[PDB]
């Protein structure tokens, strides 16, 4: 007996499970098309240098890396964004901007699950908060398409620029800002104070606990960069009709080094699950990768696990049975040639159809039709075939001419 | 500057290239649904033991394998069939048969390209040639859906049972049959005679060169296992309406150890390309993996490269431009809130729509609309907004009430 279980921390998707995944992905695709994003993809295997950021990020700590026989340092991607940037930087001046790109890559880690699929959506070449508005709306749109409401979930929103100001105004060099976000992201675990030592810590704490935009306007003015952007953001989301889905939370920073402005997280309103999705603006990434001109970017990742737990809890993942329009049933083996001709007509006309492949009695064929979720069974029998007909029976036995089956 | 090229032997899919891939995959999916197959998937990372067959197969020679930090021998799958069998064997008695499963996995090698996507289609629990008929028809159906005809391509068909008889009748132990197929598959390169030594070689040669089923009927009878099956196969394909797509070729064995019966290959009728797809029956695989009951199986793999070359040569891959139904254009920033409300209505009604995200003049917005392949541009201007209207202009400027846009 061979080992039937999959490799450690990896999922099998037999047809039952695959229908569930495909239900989720159909939404990701449909939302992307509704929002005018273009699909792209890149190798799951990337060069390890792509992810060496040196900021203590959990995503790079837990990187599934290995050495080829030719001695190259490579890894199964922990995230997609660096791949996106490589492609963008590769295209250079030939890329029309603004660009809106999406994908649903499988991403990896070594530490629990070692893989997940992650919908990625990114807008490139847009400086204004209109990008983040669109992105946050897309995420809400996908969750609403899955049957969730603003009673079920929300998106917490913030700007890193606020904290940046404090880091700056507290005489704390620009260089160290990314380390601080990464540490402060760990707040939800108790001894984050210890990491920041390795005062300006206090001002960070107070600013995370500020419960409103007015309170941040009071801390650094109604026309700070962050205040105007957040107001603009909330206004646009309100106008698009998703006001009840979004809110301000000063504690949201995200764990990734490269976020420079607005950042956001989806969450369940019952407090039962980790972040449903996550993202932000990252206007400097392409500059760090060597771009001669700064390229504004923003985007998000939306995993395939947390969302499924949430949907299961809310009872929004009813089992989806397989279906097929027709099952064609030879009365016996001598009718197979004729049954095949009929299968051809049905498929020719855009229908999904099986033919009983094995030899079996009609009643067993009918049972089989019902097991595979057939809408209709088409019996091809000698006496009917002479009249130019088949027998049709709906499952969700009148005789029918061949021309009228479609 | 970061390395913009992808890892060795791996392809990037920016949006242009992705539309081409998606055009191909839409066919693979659509054909699978037309033929009633159910989608499945499994980890690209499998345990290396899955592929140790010890028959000199090129697919296992060139296996992209490596050792985890925990010391496990794993590999990026060179093919899908073993993964399929693992899943099937895992399900055991709970799996309803017959089962028809498909997927489009990315598969790997280390040696040229190191990755490709491969449509897999497999029928499980069907002893009769009706399985192989369906499979071969599915492959033809996909190629016809891509615009090819029986003048462009065909499927060569054969049974390994013929050669098995010769191997047996030539006092050559059953054990060594798989090695022989793998060697004889190399015939198309000159010194295959040398490998078979490492006589019965002559009888193998003659039987590969037999140009018809009657000639094989003359060599071992009109009621050999292989003769009846091949006749049944050609009859069923004829009846389904794909007679001009298929033909007999005694030289076709395929390179994989596990094929036991009918085997087949798609090919271009100009002799310019390698095999388009390939498959056969493999009734013993699950028995070798430890199944207590023999499970008949048959299937095929259909790669994503050769087919694309062929389609390019035949001029059947016209560039596919991106499209989107509407682009919404704020007359200026003060109209953004109103433009957003309109974007909402359009998307609500099932349309794909952008809104100009950046700040720009109307003429530039219109140009942008044309670049991204918009069918329609929707200008939201102050004077029209007061009349409850927008300006609409078709690209493939009459005023319109909001209700009538959808
Ligand atoms: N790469 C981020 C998500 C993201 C996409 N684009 C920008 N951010 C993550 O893995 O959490
Ligand atoms: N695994 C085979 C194709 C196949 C699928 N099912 C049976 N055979 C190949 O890679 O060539
Ligand atoms: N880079 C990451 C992040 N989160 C994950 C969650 C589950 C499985 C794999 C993952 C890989
Ligand atoms: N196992 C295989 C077989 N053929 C391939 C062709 C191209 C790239 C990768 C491949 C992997």
């Amino acid at each position: 007996m061979v080992e039937t279980e999959p490799v450690q921390g990896c999922r099998d998707f037999p047809p039952e499970a695959m229908r569930c995944r495909r239900h989720l992905f159909d939404v990701f695709h449909a939302t992307a098309k509704t929002f005018g994003f273009e699909e792209y993809d890149a190798p799951v295997l990337e060069s390890e240098e792509l992810y060496i950021r040196k900021a203590g990020e959990e995503i790079t700590e837990q990187m599934f890396n290995f050495i080829t026989k030719g001695g190259h340092r490579v890894a199964l991607r922990p995230e997609m964004t660096p791949s996106l940037a490589r492609l963008l930087l590769g295209k250079g001046r030939s890329l029309l901007l603004p660009a809106k790109w999406y994908s649903i890559p499988q991403c990896w880690r070594y530490e629990r699950r070692r893989e997940h699929y992650q919908w990625n959506m990114d807008i490139v070449g847009v400086k204004s908060v209109s990008a983040e508005v669109e992105l946050v709306c897309a995420a809400c749109w996908a969750m609403r398409s899955l049957g969730l409401s603003s009673k079920d979930v929300g998106i917490k929103v913030n700007s890193r620029k606020v904290l940046q100001t404090v880091v700056e105004q507290a005489g704390v060099t620009s260089d160290k800002f990314a380390p601080v976000c990464v540490i402060v992201d760990k707040m939800e675990r108790e001894e984050v104070e210890a990491q920041l030592a390795v005062t300006v810590v206090d001002a960070i704490t107070t600013t995370l606990s500020l419960k409103s935009i007015d309170e941040i306007a009071q801390r650094v003015g109604e026309e700070h960069e962050a205040v105007k952007e957040l107001r603009q953001f909330f206004e646009q989301v309100e106008a698009y009709g998703y006001g009840d889905w979004v809110l301000f939370d000063a504690s949201v920073v995200r764990g990734l080094a490269y976020y420079t402005g607005i950042v956001f997280e989806g969450f369940d309103r019952e407090g039962k699950f980790r972040a449903l999705c996550g993202g932000g603006r990252y206007d400097n990434l392409l500059t760090t990768y060597g771009s001669p001109t700064p390229i504004p970017c923003a985007g998000f990742g939306f995993g395939d696990c947390v969302i499924v737990e949430l949907l299961q809890e809310k009872r929004l993942l009813p089992d989806i049975p397989h279906v097929v329009d027709d099952v064609v049933i030879p009365f016996d083996e001598s009718m197979r040639p004729h049954a095949l001709a009929v299968l051809r007509r049905l498929r020719d006309a855009g229908r999904s159809a099986d033919i009983i492949l094995d030899k079996k009695k009609v009643v067993q064929a009918f049972n089989y039709a019902d097991r595979v979720g057939a809408v209709r069974a088409v019996l091809v029998a000698p006496e009917e075939w002479e009249r130019g007909e088949v027998q049709v029976k709906m499952l969700r036995g009148f005789a029918v001419p061949l021309d009228r089956l479609v």
